């Protein structure tokens, strides 16, 4: 078989943010049987984030964006996802000159551990019986892989309605940049496999 | 055999801070030959916790509480631990009507790794020879899942008196949160096994 | 084979800082196929970083320090690295009175995924066409294991000259600490491999 499914290296940018080939997504997926092993950086090429300045936009939606990877019931890449599909495969193998092909419910994060999520109570002071925040990993990352330009970065699992497994990458900042191009440190975390 | 040792899927909570079944602990091991990798969950759906007021109840012992997982020689959890021994055990393979056994010292934290802390000299001036900090991963949860909802966690290996083995998770925050449930963002690290 | 290369458990300091022996790295290796799987701790003897006090010395200079890991073509490392080469080898096997041998190129850390960085325009105002940034883990540790002592961690791969890889530590602070030996928390990251 193979255990990493990743981004294929290209020079080329393979995701869209606004516009296609907005950006070059780097993401790679390794599996230790029971725990997906995940890392992933992010340089935006053109469109709102190369190069950011709040100082001259400083509205909301010039400081936050989102990522979608979307699969079918089999673990493939659905159309609709902010990568682009040519751009995503098992690493070399007996998948070389096979190119494209799919099976991967094993690097798909778990609909039983990630469940499609309740609904939040009418009143906030009632305590849920089951998590809301379980499926997110809330971390950060650092354009220019600066200690001075971090960017909270929510990855979460199984949310999204297109698809059968989802994993979403949500950006947002406070911090008013100045002409900083998103860059980004990269980010290592694990999810439990489905199977 | 099997290479994951978990809190089996339950919809029922299975651990204790103050009083019984508190709490939900989601807690997967899953082992890298040397390294265990680990990832984990808290929902705490009764007593303190649920629903946190620190306008209400701002005294220091309404801020932080600790979870104990402890082993014996063989790897096995003490009734003693705060999660209940009835959801812990390896992930399904003959395991699955073979029901609870155990050894599993291969996912135990190093003794020599990890190893009984020496005793800090008298003098905090005088330097250590040996180190109290290296048997610990100091990170962050988020209640909710939310940036502005830390909460500081320290896990530490092997410092708890009941046991052979033992890993202690520390949780505690400053903010002081009006009407938000202790419901974590996932924890991933890793952590040097034994054999 | 073996899948562990990692820093031989022994009482003695094995690093050096600005001194010989000054320190002693704690630093483990484990390779997930396409992912190593990285851990560290440090603890500094003496020298600077062993009691910190930086109302006696304030200077940047007391503030910042680094760590090289330097590796040759087929992934063993030089003499010029922060690390003494008689403490670094892979877990027993085969290599337990074997002793010091090597190749272990699997745990280099990819010329692939971290290439020679390119040189930053003249203008920083003009946005990259490929990362600066992507070669970088920025995270913290924590003196003492304390959350109130955070260190800026910069883990940098491939970016010193003297080698054909390299595993590069970067720490750095604001805080002006009053006698804090310089005993980490633990880091855990992973990083994309070569083969």
């Amino acid at each position: 078989d193979k255990l990493t499914l990743w981004t294929t290296p290209d020079p080329s940018p393979n995701c869209k943010i606004d516009q296609d080939k907005d950006s070059k997504l780097t993401f790679v997926l390794t599996k230790c049987g029971s725990q997906i092993l995940a890392n992933m950086s992010l340089l935006v090429v053109k469109g709102k984030f190369s190069m950011i300045n709040n100082k001259v936009n400083g509205t909301d939606d010039y400081k936050k964006f989102t990522i979608k990877l979307l699969f079918d019931e089999k673990g493939v890449l659905l159309k609709d996802s902010s990568l682009d599909k040519e751009y995503w495969n098992y690493r070399s193998n007996n998948n070389n000159v096979g190119s494209a092909y799919e099976e991967a419910v094993g690097f798909m994060p778990s609909t039983t551990a990630y469940p499609k999520p309740p609904t939040p109570p009418t009143n906030p002071t009632t305590p849920l019986e089951k998590s809301q925040a379980k499926n997110k990993y809330v971390s950060n990352v650092y354009l220019g892989g600066q200690a001075g330009n971090p960017v909270a970065t929510t990855v979460s699992f199984n949310k999204e309605t297109g698809c059968t497994y989802s994993i979403t990458f949500d950006f947002a900042w406070n911090k008013t940049y100045e002409n900083v191009q998103f860059d980004s440190s990269f980010l290592t975390f694990s999810y439990i496999a489905q199977e």
